[PDB]
Order: structure tokens, then C-alpha cells, then sequence
């Protein structure tokens, strides 16, 4: 149903928390779900993104400059 | 717990299941694996000696005299 | 695909083959099996039922009755 | 090296082992799987045809004629 | 015995270094150790942490601004 | 054939592209390639790289102050 509704329901179904500190958000997940989240993402081509790392519950996702990782983390808790 | 988890998250998440021997294989889209095998751990059942989730896919260890056949066919059927 | 890629990163990344049951075993250099699985994964055989990456291993399953034995000759033979 | 590293680390990671077939599972604490396999790995024991880790479990593969619970029995020995 | 003791002694198992860049103190551990130790440090819960990310051998984890990499890795190199 | 030749190799075989925010340089791989171009970083030991993170297909590299995560992504693509 397009990369645009899925974006926000994978965001519901997924995001426990989002915070920031410098350039980078941070974003919080339920064990294992970190590259899943980050892998959609990297898919829906955010140019403000330079790119994303995740772990197991946890994505780092770089803000390019000028953007901030709280500007960054903002654009994303209105997606969901 | 899968009284609204079980099936909800396999349709979700689980694009395919496979087997040979005691294993069923289970495909995932790209990173899903831990995720999906983290529910999996969770409802903790008996027969799932154990699980290993790569980046897409994940190993369901079936306890002998299990199949992995039999036990790919149950997850197939929450679904 | 397999044309210049088959051979050509077996060569660049395929450390050695063993095998048990089902299963062939890839040992890849450190934080190689993910990118080495990958390659797998794409040309899609039929007898892989699927892979999983560690680190440095990775783990093929093969599709019964084929045995893992079988499977891991291939790989090597493509070098 | 299994001098005082080997059950001294079993005792720090090895949750529980189990098996099923020519495969011993152990499970870790979150995180532990990859780190506990190292130390696996490292001794280099021939009946191991080789490991992955996913995230709190770890696969070992044991060389046939072995069974997976001869194999998952040493482990568990060592303490 | 705690998550006060185990801390240290999670510590002193682990960490082979400590080093910072900017907001992020980095942690380097034995092979295969990165996610075992960053899980330990996200269950203590240090709010001048704002999340952690694990690779293999390396934990990056974020300070929380004000603080930076340095004041959060020196706040780790007394726990030891 | 030396770890310095390979490098290149490795690096060419490997980088699709470099980007850059801040203090991080930010190299993205093929999939599942992330840990294996990470390993070589780590092993050619640059010291203006306080550590790397590996993803799926991204890698983090931390340069360590003054340098710029640009500087830094500049001294990788003069070694393609
Ligand atoms: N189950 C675990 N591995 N937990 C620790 C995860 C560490 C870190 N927050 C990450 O996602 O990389
Ligand atoms: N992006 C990747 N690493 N893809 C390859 C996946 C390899 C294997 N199927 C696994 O799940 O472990
Ligand atoms: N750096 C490491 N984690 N090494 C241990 C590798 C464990 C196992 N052979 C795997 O590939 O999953
Ligand atoms: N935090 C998690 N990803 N938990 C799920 C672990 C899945 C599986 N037992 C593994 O070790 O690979
Ligand atoms: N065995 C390996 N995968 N080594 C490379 C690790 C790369 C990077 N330092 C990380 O921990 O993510
Ligand atoms: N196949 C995947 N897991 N894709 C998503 C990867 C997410 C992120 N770019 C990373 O490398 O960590």
C-alpha cells in the first residue's frame, strides 16, 4: 500500500522511543527489531539522512549538516 | 504470549518457510530476522530446542523426534 | 548470478569448507560471512534451503536428500 | 587455550545448553552470543565443525559420528 | 550480587580501551564482545547516556549534551 | 601481497559511496558488507580513527578531534 502509509505503521509498530544528542537521533527499539527500522529508513531515501547504523535495539541515524539529531528525530515523530 | 502476537507478527513478518532435516528456515525481509525470532524465544516452546537469527533468515531448531517439517508447518499455520 | 561472480568471490572470501549432516560450513575472514551469504542468497539454488551468517561462519542448509557434504563439494569446485 | 578459560567463561555465558540431532544449543545473556562463540572457536576442537551466534544463542555444529548432545555434554562438563 | 558490582567487574572483563571523539565515547572489547557489554550499560541506565550502538568489538555510546565522549568515558574509567 | 595493496582492493571492491556529517565519515557497502570493510579500517590501524562501527551495509568511523569526519572521508577516496 505504498512506501508512504508503511513508513508511518512500521514507525507505530516499532518506534519505542526517539531521542538526540549533537547530529545524530536515536532512536530506540524492542530486541532485534534495530535493523529492521533502519532498514526502511535507508528505503525511503531521506536526504537530510546521511545514513544509519543499528545494532539490536537501538538506530543511530546521522543528520547531515546543517540538520540537528533534534530537527531529525522532530521530522520523524510527526511521520508517525 | 500469542494470543494476539502469533499469528499478527508471521503475517508481518514471515515471507517464507522452508526445511530439511530438524530445521525449518524461516525468510524474513532484509533485517527482520532477530526481530521475528525474538517472538519466537519468547513464547518459549517446548519443541524449539533453540533459534539463530542471521540478517533475513532465521534456524528453528525442532527437538528430535520432531521434524523441522512438522514444526515450519505450525508457524505456516498461524497464518 | 554466477558468471565472473561465482568463482571469483569464493576465491576472495571462502577460507575453507566442512560439512556435518545437512550442513556445510563456509569460514570466512572476520566479519565476512554476512557479505559472503549475501552472494548465496542472490543466485538462489534450489538444494540451499537457506543461510544464516555469523561473523566468520556461515551456516548452509541443504535440501534433503542432498547432503551437506555434497553441497559444500560445489562451492569448492567453483575454484 | 582451555587452561583457566574454559570453564571459567561457560560459568560467565553459558545460560543452559540443549540439542537436537548433529547440533548443541547454547543460550547467553542478551548480547553474549558472539562473544561466547569466540572463546569456541578459539580453542580450535576438531569435533566442532564450526559455530554461529546470533544474539543470546549459539549453534554448534558437532562432526558426525558425534551427536549434538555428546558434544553440548563436554560443555556443560566444564563446570 | 547487584548490578552495582557487576558493573565493574563487566568492566574490568571487557573493556580493552576507552577513547572519545566529540559526543561519543568509544569502547573497544575483545572480538564478539560489543553487544554483551553495551547490553550491561543500557540496563544500568545512565541518563547522561542517550542510547548505545554495538558492532563487534566497538560500542559507540552518545553523551547526552551538555556532556561529551570524554566526561562520559572518564565517568566510565573510575567504575573499573 | 601486503596490508598495503589490499586496502585498495579492499576498498574499491567494496565502497559503493562516502558521505559525511560532522565528525563521522560514513561508508556505505553492498549488503552485509558493513563488518568486512570495517575489519580491514580497524586492522590497518589509522589513528586519526578513534573506532568504527559496522552495520548491515553502513560503517560509522569516528574521526578523533581536530579531524573532520570530510577529512577523514577525503583520506579514504585518495586510497581508491
Ligand atoms: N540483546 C542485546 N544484544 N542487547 C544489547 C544491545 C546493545 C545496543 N543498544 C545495540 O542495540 O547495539
Ligand atoms: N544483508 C545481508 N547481510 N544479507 C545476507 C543475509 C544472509 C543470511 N540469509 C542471513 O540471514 O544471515
Ligand atoms: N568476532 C567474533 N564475534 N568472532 C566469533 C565468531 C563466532 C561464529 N564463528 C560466527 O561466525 O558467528
Ligand atoms: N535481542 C534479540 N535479537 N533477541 C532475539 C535472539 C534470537 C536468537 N535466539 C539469536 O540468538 O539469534
Ligand atoms: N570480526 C569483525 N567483524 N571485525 C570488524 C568489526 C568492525 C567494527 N569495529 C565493529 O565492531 O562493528
Ligand atoms: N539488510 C539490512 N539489515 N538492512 C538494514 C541495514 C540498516 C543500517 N543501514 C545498517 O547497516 O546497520
Amino acid at each position: 500500500v505504498g512506501t508512504r502509509e508503511k513508513l508511518r505503521k512500521m514507525l507505530d509498530d516499532l518506534l519505542v522511543s526517539v531521542d538526540h544528542s549533537g547530529n545524530i537521533a536515536v532512536l530506540r527499539t524492542p530486541p532485534g527489531g534495530a535493523q529492521f527500522l533502519a532498514s526502511f529508513i535507508d528505503r525511503v531515501g531521506m536526504e537530510e539522512v546521511v545514513g544509519t547504523i543499528a545494532g539490536d535495539d537501538t538506530v543511530f541515524v546521522l543528520a547531515r549538516d546543517p540538520m540537528t539529531g533534534q530537527e531529525l528525530g522532530e521530522f520523524l515523530s510527526q511521520r508517525r
